[PDB]
Parts: C-alpha cells; structure tokens; sequence
C-alpha cells in the first residue's frame, strides 16, 4: 500500500487516527502520529489494514508517535487534498497568522491560519506541550492530522483538543474553541527521523 499523510488508519480496532508524515530512519519505514492513537506494539491498520505497529510514544508530556511500517509500505511525500496531494518539500515553521491546511479523518482536508505556538495544554490523558494554535476545523478522529504548509512545509500532527459531541469544535467561536497540534520537528529530532520530500 501507498503512504501518504492524510489517509485514515485505526489502532487495535479501537482509536481513530491519521497518517501524518512519511518518515525513515536507516533502513527502517515509518510515519509520525499522535501519542494517544497508541501505544508501543500497537497494531496500526492504513487502509483498514495491517501495515505495521508502534514503534515508540511519549505521553504524558506530549503527544507524539512513530510508527514502524512493514518493507512493503511506500512512503511518499505527499498530504492528501481531496482529489490531490500537496508534495512535502520541508518541515519548516509557519509564521503566526500564516494560513495552514491539514488532513484528518472525519472532517478531513481543513484550512486555517496560525494564532498561537508553542501551548502548553492540560488534557485528561495528561499534559501535551509544543502545541501550535489555529483556526482550522478539528472533530473526532483527526487525531494524527498531517499539518503542512501551500509551500510544502510540515508543521506538526493534530493532537487534540475540547471537541463536542457536535462532532467539532470549529462551529463554535473561535474566541472559545480551537485546534491544536504538536510540532514535527521535535518529534523528528526524538526518533531521529528522516522526513520524506520529493
């Protein structure tokens, strides 16, 4: 199978999840997630199928992932946009105001602009730091979202946030709801990850 950030998987058929980066690390295959879709020798399914498992998480304190794919998989730099992909070309940080697009799960592909970086949030799970604040939609199972940039730049994966039983929290003002995401980079330099461009 393909991997490309943005295409939905599950995690011993229980927690919702998406792919986020295309990684390596050696000669080891990969991608970045969420900390909460799992934890270590979790089985992850993209496509609704098996592909690999967990590698390794940190939570609480964070909430970030690497998954480890089997020698099958193939890693491709590229985020699902509807009917097409956006390439990966960095993994460098937007400015705060700068407009961001992700892909999840439920709610897909959504856009936004930055307002905030580097949050620090308490969660019920634990607290999750390196979190960056937009305006972009978030619902239920878009957790792993793959946040990148028009130019191509990775910024991070969704972690999470107040999301109602609505199914989101973006039909509420954003004075009161949010999304946030933990930033790539670090979780990069945790694993020592290679990123995935074309």
């Amino acid at each position: 199978a393909n991997i490309v950030g943005g295409i939905e998987y599950s995690i011993n058929n229980a927690s919702l999840c998406s792919v986020g980066f295309s990684v390596t690390r050696g000669a080891t295959k990969g991608f970045v997630t969420a900390g909460h879709c799992g934890t270590v020798n979790a089985t992850a399914r993209i496509g609704g199928a098996v592909v690999g498992t967990f590698a390794a998480r940190v939570f609480p304190g964070n909430d970030r992932a690497w998954v480890s794919l089997t020698s099958a998989q193939t890693l491709l730099p590229r985020v699902a946009n509807g009917s097409s992909f956006v390439t990966v070309r960095g993994s460098t940080e937007a400015a705060v105001g700068a407009a961001v697009c992700r892909s999840g799960r439920t709610t897909g592909y959504q856009c936004g602009t930055i307002t905030a970086k580097n949050v620090t949030a308490n969660y019920a799970e634990g607290a999750v730091r390196g979190l960056t604040q937009g305006n972009a939609c978030m619902g239920r199972g878009d957790s792993g979202g793959s946040w990148i940039t028009s130019a191509g730049q990775a910024q991070g994966v969704m972690s999470g946030g107040n999301v109602q039983s609505n199914g989101n929290n973006c039909g509420i003002p954003a004075s009161q709801r949010s999304s946030l995401f933990e930033r790539l980079q670090p979780i990069l330099s945790q694993y020592g990850l290679s990123l995935v461009t074309g």
